[PDB]
């Protein structure tokens, strides 16, 4: 940097503590990522000034041709990337995607059946305290409780029981694959659209690695941010027949003013994703998970489904009698980073846990792979089984520095 | 930039397109401005790789201690800057800002009381394609025909006879200081939360040109991008009774992560404000606004209000036999960008219009004086007095060129 220095000491000083933090700690918090130097040029340009509402070709105001260049180009990115029919790259957030998509084919009261919060799903897949919850009338489906995967017969009972105008597929905290052939028979079953939000998995998907929801779903949203390693925003992908309805719900439906600057940085995202090279590292990212899964249970954890199948795991810590909030604090002290997280069935609050979530996503980034794994593995145990000694954390510690370099 | 020219040619090229583009024109586009370059290295920041939700010291995941310091700087500088008791510097946009007001104090289907779209009010407070008109109930007040200044009796009978819940001041296109103790000893008169969105005027309430709402109003919302010239987002500000509640409106009710980058750069963009220098650039923006007004009176324009209190003008372009897309579409072919922009009364469509918008804040950014207010004025003039003359429009093609470097 150049000017903040100088202009913002205060501000310079708090950004550096963090660029120096994120190198420092080992990142396992399964949403989370490093993006490119090319991704925060973008999101640093002169993009900012530019007031850009409508779409393409079809601006409120003149002098948005190059903007409607840098839109278009992120469009055609993220089709080619999903082999999706239309694209709607201006939500702000994740949550304003997803937003967006109930804006669209909901009215206020509407039956929603998503995951269970418990047992994986979203914020924004009906909690009480959110919009979602407090706009729609969310009824929930649950995974099984012994293997912990999706019950699909009761996604079906509750969809015909409950008569959903729309069913959500997809997770925060769910390590296997979702089949989402299954919940578009489903839906069809029942006559409600599918909606499928692979914030998580996203990057999985571009690079081939998880089944793509695309083809099963009348709507895909996802964050940029994340497997996908693009700059935080969300994203809307659709057939055809909804693009004009999905276009306005988000313009001028719920959105002024898009982030031109962050449109172009997931335009660079996109780029990324569409290389050879971020499909190896994809591969490393879910080959890194099932290794640290793997190495955690030589360690003597138990998992949430015995497993992964993707970037992420949940080690269920009550064979340890921990809770998730325990485990979390102690992890913090010693430079991992992860978060607790509630697992199905958890008898604990969510604000206690019986869980903690781990993802491989930024470490992967980082150039970690599966020696790396079962040494933070081996940390892990190290720092669990002995809560009580600091000297077992200290060493913890060292490990960890000598792991960040 | 160092990476992305590499990375991404075809991005690059764009931005470097649009770079060059915000140079060469002359921009009075009322909500547009030019951010410094600390604001722009902030948004290109690593903080973009940070999952932040909750707030500072009460956040949902560990390693926010810097984030923290940043996100506490932007609120407290705010707090110093307006004089509010509690803000919030979260909402992605103006838009989010607003829906979280109105997700804290409002029920579906409430009755707001706001401006009337085509007299000033912004699409956010009430239109019927936005989720503010779907969601609640709008009612609106007028400005005089004749004045063009908010009727404030007006205002009075459409609260009494309504009974709003809430009371919106504020616009996005109106040239006139608008009178925040009237709207509040109205809203008291009902039994009504007032919010003020100040989005166009935060700047100039800063420097103290405008007077401030927020000792009169219980939410006073705002973008931060624009006449604050900051990065692109939103900011809500209210007393500390309502903190709480506004928090959890913003999350977790209608947002998930924050941009934590954008939060660095709106604190860098509050500290400018903060500065000596931001009120004398706030004193030329208005300087330049008055002159610029009263140049285009002596062209032969006639201006809604007849004239302006703040950074902002409305050509009624009736006598000239004119609609604003005409205007806006000559004004385009020699470098000069306006928006089309409805009038009070207006007998044409919002699509259409009779008259042109225009601010001054970005031009004062560039360094522009009253000398050029004259020139600008005297191009508008020269331009639409000749719209079928390709000599006459050659001539204002050099003009523009000649102020613009």
């Amino acid at each position: 940097m150049k000017y903040l220095p100088q202009q913002d000491p205060q501000v310079f000083a708090a950004i550096e503590q963090e660029r120096k933090r994120q190198h420092a700690k080992i990142e396992l918090i399964a949403s989370e990522n490093f993006v490119s130097r090319a991704v925060m040029e973008a999101q640093g340009s002169v993009l900012t000034n530019k007031y850009a509402e409508g779409y393409p070709g079809r601006r409120a105001y003149g002098g948005c041709e190059y903007v409607d260049i840098v839109e278009e180009l992120a469009r055609e990115r993220a089709k080619q990337l999903f082999g999706a029919e239309h694209a709607n790259v201006q939500p702000h957030s994740g949550a304003q995607a997803n937003m967006a998509v109930y804006f669209t084919v909901l009215e206020h009261g509407d039956t929603v059946l998503g995951m269970n919060l418990s047992h994986g799903g979203h914020l924004t897949h009906g909690s009480p305290v959110n919009f979602s919850g407090v706009q729609y009338n969310f009824v929930a489906y649950g995974v099984d409780p012994e293997t912990h995967v999706i019950d699909y017969d009761d996604v079906r009972e509750k969809a015909r029981l409950h008569r959903p105008k729309l069913i959500v597929a997809a997770a925060s905290a769910y390590p296997r694959i979702i089949d989402f052939a299954k919940f578009r028979e489903i839906a069809d079953e029942v006559g409600a659209y599918l909606m499928v939000d692979m914030a998580h998995i996203a990057g999985l998907v571009a690079a081939g690695l998880h089944p793509n929801p695309v083809p099963y779903a009348h709507f895909v949203t996802t964050t940029t941010h994340k497997t996908l390693r693009g700059p935080r925003g969300g994203m809307i992908l659709c057939q055809e027949q909804f693009a004009k309805q999905i276009d306005k719900a988000i313009f001028p439906g719920i959105q002024g003013g898009p982030l031109m600057h962050v449109i172009a940085a997931k335009a660079v995202a996109f780029g990324e994703a569409l290389q050879d090279d971020f499909k190896a590292y994809a591969k490393r990212v879910v080959d890194n998970a099932k290794r640290l899964a793997s190495a955690l249970q030589n360690e003597g954890f138990t998992l949430v489904s015995g497993g992964t199948d993707n970037h992420l795991l949940l080690v269920d810590l009550r064979p340890q009698q921990l809770t998730g909030k325990t485990a979390e604090k102690v992890l913090d002290e010693v430079g991992i980073t992860v978060n607790k997280n509630t697992i199905p069935y958890d008898p604990e609050s969510p604000f206690v846990t019986s869980g903690i979530r781990i993802g491989t996503a930024a470490v992967t980034t980082r150039g970690f792979g599966l020696e790396e794994m079962d040494e933070i593995a081996a940390i892990i145990g190290l720092v669990l089984k002995n809560v009580g000694s600091e000297q077992a954390l200290e060493e913890a510690r060292q490990r960890v520095a000598a792991l960040t370099d």
